[PDB]
């Protein structure tokens, strides 16, 4: 048997990484629209053959094709691209009896389903979030939330925390939203 | 050969008096070569007799189901009894069973949270009002959305996920046109859980 995984998300989405895609057999001829490359790296029972992916050629649909010598073709989820809605809401009145409050980062009518979403203040990653799995909403579009938890006196003193969404629809696949006592 | 599942009841079931919880035990890849598929039940190991079996239906894979439904008593199933299903065919002695009871853990009462649209999102004709759901467990809920007497429709709510503490938390979304939250209109999340005085609760909001 074969199976033909995509690159990551992240990996698609920022010049700086290198996508790929990954042909697993539990000799290979690949092909990108039906035209054959010869640049794969083939590590020497379980055999792992690794195609790196230029990030316009993936988010452009391009079709991809392992052949075993049994043939897979992946490209990536096809439907309009819609930009990512990301809004950041403070904790509740309520929720500040806690010795630890709620920030809550909206992401909604994004398109196809594949982002990533991190916490951040002073340029750091915040040590305790999690996110929701994508959604689909009521127009086929998707939506999630982040949940940011943190120190009560972290938030009363004022201190500023950020939502980053990563995602092709977006301008330079990349977006930050701020949240802080105001 | 045959495969069984064994479901437990839904939250709304076990939680709202008024309505019927069941347990489901649904066997697949049965031979219509075999022998009847027969189900035994049990209650805390005392074998019980009000299952309703239903007639076994042909699958489009050269396979045959066959389901029986069980009810469940709203305490029985809150305090824990263990609902086993054991199935087998006509005159042969093995068998496969399956035991199912309320997730075990100390319960966490749900904390709930209503949150308002974004300044930003108010430029578009929808806005969203937030449910903020956590620190509960188990991870069996139900959440609803109301307004002025009557039901919500037009909101979603994500699955219950695992939070850093071993509780669980989740979101519920309700989209309104933002005519109606702009005019001061009360919205209210309602949750039933059962770590709620009496499996319920409802917050509000509006425009404040
Ligand atoms: C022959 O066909 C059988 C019938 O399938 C139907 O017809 C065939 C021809 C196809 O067209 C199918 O697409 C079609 O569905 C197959 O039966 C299926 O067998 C598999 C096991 O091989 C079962 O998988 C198990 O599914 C559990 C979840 O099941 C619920 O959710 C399903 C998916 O959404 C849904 O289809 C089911 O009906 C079921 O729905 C629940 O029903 C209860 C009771 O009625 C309700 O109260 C719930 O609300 C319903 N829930 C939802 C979400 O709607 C999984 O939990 C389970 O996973 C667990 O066990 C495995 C180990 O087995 C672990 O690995 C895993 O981690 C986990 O612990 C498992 O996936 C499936 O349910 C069967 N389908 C039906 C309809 O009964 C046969 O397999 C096939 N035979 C062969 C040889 O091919």
């Amino acid at each position: 048997s074969v199976f033909l995984f995509p690159p990551k998300p992240k990996d698609t989405l920022m010049i700086s990484r290198t996508p790929e895609v990954t042909c697993v057999v539990v000799q290979f001829n690949w092909y990108v629209d039906g035209v054959e490359v010869h640049n794969a790296k083939t590590k020497p029972f379980r055999v792992v053959s690794v195609l790196t992916v230029l990030h316009q050629d993936w988010l452009n649909g391009k079709e991809y094709k392992c052949k075993v010598s049994i043939e897979k073709t992946i490209s990536k989820t096809k439907g309009q691209p819609r930009e990512p809605q990301v809004y950041t809401l403070p904790p509740s009145r309520e929720e500040m009896t806690k010795n630890q409050v709620s920030l809550t980062c909206l992401v909604k009518g994004f398109y196809p389903s594949d982002i990533a979403v991190e916490w951040e203040s002073n340029g750091q990653p915040e040590n305790n979030y999690k996110t929701t799995p994508p959604m689909l909403d009521s127009d086929g579009s998707f939506f999630l939330y982040s949940k940011l938890t943190v120190d009560k006196s972290r938030w009363q003193q004022g201190n500023v925390f950020s939502c980053s969404v990563m995602h092709e629809a977006l301008h330079n696949h990349y977006t930050q939203k701020s949240l802080s006592l105001s």
